[PDB]
């Protein structure tokens, strides 16, 4: 989940 967002960055 947090890789999922991380990706934005
Ligand atoms: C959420 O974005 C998320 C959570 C956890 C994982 C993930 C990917 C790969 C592994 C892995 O290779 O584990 C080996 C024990 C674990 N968790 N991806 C994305
Ligand atoms: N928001 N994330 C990025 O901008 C970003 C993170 C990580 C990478 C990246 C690219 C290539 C490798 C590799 N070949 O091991 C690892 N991480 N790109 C963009
Ligand atoms: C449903 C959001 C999500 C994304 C990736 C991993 C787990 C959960
Ligand atoms: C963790 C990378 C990912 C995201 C969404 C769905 C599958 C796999
Ligand atoms: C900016 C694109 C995006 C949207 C949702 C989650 C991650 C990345
Ligand atoms: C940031 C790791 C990842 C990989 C595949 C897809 C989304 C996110």
């Amino acid at each position: 989940l947090a890789a999922a967002l991380a990706q934005a960055l």
